[PDB]
RNA sequence: CCUGGGGGGGCCGGGCCACCCCUCCCACGGCGCGACCGCUCUCCCAGGGGGCGGGGCGGACUGUCCCCAGUGCGCCCCGG
């Protein structure tokens, strides 16, 4: 008797950045530089201590 | 003018260009001064370093781990 399908409400809400974005090349290179620089200090402290 | 013939000159004005004396517009060449669009780097500072910088509104992220230090992204107003 009622085969037709009604159109659902299109009303939506604002979107949030739910998923993490990719870090840029500058951020990746800064992470690499930090990992390189903060490694030598560990062995330096272990040697002088 | 020369020996009837031979040789040469002016008329025929007016109009255009141009030899000497001032302006207007296009195409091309360079320089200086302002506006519009896009993207951005040396001058600046406590040589090196901070790279395109200052501030704010918010979020996210990094460290064989000095709990402090450091880098992107969204928007807005300035600097170059
Ligand atoms: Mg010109």
């Amino acid at each position: 008797e009622n085969p037709v399908y009604e159109k659902k409400p299109k009303r939506e809400v604002k979107k949030k950045r739910w998923n993490r974005p990719k870090m840029s090349l500058a951020q990746k290179k800064d992470r690499v530089a930090q990992k390189k620089a903060s490694f030598l200090r560990a062995q330096e402290r272990a040697a002088e201590s």
